[PDB]
């Protein structure tokens, strides 16, 4: 439900957030699910994905 | 292992990864984690964060 802060973070992108050490905080469930880092083997590309957009082959 | 795209993705920031339909994909572990999208109650301000930064209350 809720969470704290280990380490200070600082954003990367318009999207992550930014949070110190200490922090509590509370997960947003939604429709696009879990972000993975991922590699396309069909274009070689690879960024962060939405994990409910994809299933195992 | 590998995944398989089910929709289409157009990737909003310069991290994320665009994939069509059909591609097939593979996860890249690594020291971040899962992301997720977090509240901080400690802030206000909302956005993703990588969950190894974090652990339960």
């Amino acid at each position: 439900m809720t969470f704290v802060a280990l380490y200070d973070y600082e954003a990367r992108t318009e999207t992550d957030l930014s949070f110190k050490k200490g922090e509590r905080l509370q997960i947003v469930n939604n429709t696009e699910g879990d972000w993975w880092l991922a590699h396309s083997l069909t274009t070689g590309r690879t960024g962060y994905i939405p994990s409910n957009y994809v299933a195992p082959s």
